[PDB]
């Protein structure tokens, strides 16, 4: 037939894994506000009544970690025992040292600073949406964003921060391109208070959330809706659970499409090529699709610690381009300088913009420089 | 130029047992194995956190077992090789913080609407990409020479990265040569740089990478930072489940998102991921394909897979629907049945927490099933 199903997941800000991501990037932004050259590698752990920060920081900034964390938890929305977590009374432990001096040494100009680590990173784009992202992860992200929006404007006051969404879309293949046909299944689980009744929640999730996010041409009579499938969900977040920074990296990127090199984003400054090179790889892929050179493209780059030039660069257009992959590679080499010291300059990665990225996806939102396509010259 | 037009590069990485992320994976699965030995029906979701002098255990456990976490943690760190403050971490004196919430206590449906991927390629004997296989064995050779006194200046923390130059071959991929090798390993304060870099090329790389893949243009980045004395948890905080691509296919195939270590077999994204690899490897080893991606969809509540797609990249003489009918005649991919067929209630998981979950004969999902059709 040539038709397949694909599912992508997205979680809300209250998910324990995402709490750690946002806190880690909140610590990063705090240092960057005072020291644009701060070295930050801040991991976060969240369990019952605890937030723990562990990692390495080299900064001239004076940061109040107790208040940075508690304001992030407050922003996420956990302010009472009835929700399972409260920023006012939770335990905050800090185990932050200085960056390894062996790491810092391995003193040089801005344009050929070596990568802070080895690693491989992927970039991906697809013309199936105007965001150049897969429809499954775009819909999953926007659904969690609509839940938080309706929670914060008081129109659905029974909502709570923890949530998880899964969107299954039926796809058609066409010479390497993918055509979304219909939404097969939507799953939504969201934390809620004790007063609201189950049936009222499920109807509100369909009329006020799904219908407000999913275009009507993808929903039909056979679409399956799994709304609050586990029944009650009064307590969520870190209570009775455990979350870690960088445990939602597929949620953070392409929701299972493309490829992933394993590196996590949150809590890492721009010198960590896990973040800066992944943002640049998305920049390249989106510029190739928006520029009309392909319908769907995957990009890989890799680095070695202390070396500035990428060790390998590869392009794959899935057969959606008239031009061969090698000349796509040259168009990239002529338009992009993928050294980490040049990426930070081109993408303006010293700004405290990273707490915004820790939820609803790092890719597919016009607010970010790596999402603005580059006018290609060749 | 003729070579440049019909050739691509691909890079994968791996890390050693002393890498702080892998320390946590190892300890989390050691906790899982400890509970499974006494209680084969134990439910485990154990996260480990590693920083300077600290191992922290957090998560939820429902088990009848009585596990000495001090002994399990400190013996895992001892096995890894951190036994003195001169190495940045010591199992005898490190702080072990236990924050686990322990509770005392087939048609099992899927707890998540998830996607599981299995992948296999005939480019190596273990049916795995050469990039991730070479990267894995390079770390293993380091630990082997460290533990038997051959290179006594070695230390447990290490990272490797391999870039292979490939040629396409009728939908299958064919390794031509090793383009670039990166090795960084922790070391003591006395051995010199030139001595380290020569032993890494002569006694590590050439003992692992076949000679036909190495030439005079192969690029070597050996100890590229120049000094790797500080390592392990002291030089970098480590968390469970931060090496899921190292754990799987090194960038090839696809990945759904879930980590493996610290979770018992009732977690579908671990047991079914193993079964997806089991299916793909059986298709290639059975001659049905040279290269295949098995894509299994699970509908919430439902036990049987909701949909299975087979991407053979045109390397199969049969069609996708034919391959699908062969899979369903030879595999029962329900989660509860997967556990029994793969004997997953055994304490076999600490061995998986390093050097890759896929590509080693000593695992039930790596024994290809002979297909009847
Ligand atoms: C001519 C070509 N070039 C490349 N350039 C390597 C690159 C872009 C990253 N890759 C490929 C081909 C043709 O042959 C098959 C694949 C091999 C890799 N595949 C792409 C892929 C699929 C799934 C997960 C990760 C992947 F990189 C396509
Ligand atoms: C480079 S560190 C990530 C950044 C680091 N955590 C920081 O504080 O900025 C990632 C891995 O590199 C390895 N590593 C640590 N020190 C190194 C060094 N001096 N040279 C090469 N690799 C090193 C460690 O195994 C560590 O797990």
């Amino acid at each position: 037939e040539g038709t397949f199903l694909f599912t992508s997941e997205s979680v809300g800000e209250g998910h324990p894994d995402k709490i750690c991501d946002q806190i880690s990037d909140a610590v990063l932004d705090a240092h960057l506000q005072q020291d644009p050259d701060a070295k930050v590698a801040c991991e976060t752990v969240a369990k019952t009544g605890m937030i723990l920060l562990a990692g390495e920081i080299t900064s001239r900034a004076a940061v109040d970690y107790q208040k940075v964390v508690r304001e992030a938890v407050k922003h996420i929305g956990y302010d009472d025992s009835s929700k399972g977590f409260d920023y006012k009374t939770c335990n905050v432990l800090v185990a932050l040292e200085q960056q390894s001096p062996d790491i810092a040494q391995g003193d040089r100009n801005e344009e050929d600073i070596g990568a802070g680590d080895q690693g491989l990173m992927f970039g991906y784009a697809t013309d199936e949406t105007e965001e150049c992202m897969p429809l499954t992860i775009v819909l999953a992200h926007k659904l969690n964003a609509k839940l938080a929006e309706l929670r914060r404007n008081g129109t659905l006051p029974w909502l709570r921060p923890d949530s998880k969404t899964q969107v299954t879309v039926q796809y058609m293949q066409d010479r390497g391109a993918v055509l979304p046909i219909r939404v097969h299944t939507i799953v939504i689980s969201v934390q809620h208070d004790e007063e609201v009744c189950l049936d009222e929640m499920r109807d509100a999730l369909k009329e006020k959330v799904i219908k407000a996010v999913v275009p009507a041409k993808y929903l039909d009579e056979d679409t399956i809706y799994h709304l609050q499938p586990s029944g009650r969900f009064v307590i969520g977040g870190p209570q009775g659970d455990a979350g870690l920074t960088g445990r939602k990296i597929i949620v953070d990127t392409y929701g299972g499409w493309g490829a992933h090199g394993g590196g996590a984003f949150s809590g890492k400054d721009y010198t960590k090529v896990d973040r800066s090179a992944a943002y640049a790889a998305r920049w390249v892929a989106k510029s190739l699709v928006k520029g009309g050179l392909c319908r769907r493209v995957l990009v890989q780059v890799s680095y070695a610690i202390g070396v500035s030039h990428p060790l390998s660069i590869s392009i794959f257009h899935y057969g959606t381009s008239q031009k061969s992959e090698r000349e796509l590679l040259e168009i990239v080499k002529k338009n992009f300088d993928l050294r980490p010291g040049v990426i930070v300059r081109d993408l303006d990665l010293k700004k405290p913009i990273y707490q915004r990225t820790a939820a609803y996806g790092h890719f597919g939102r016009d607010s970010f420089p790596w999402e603005v396509p580059k006018k290609l010259k060749y």
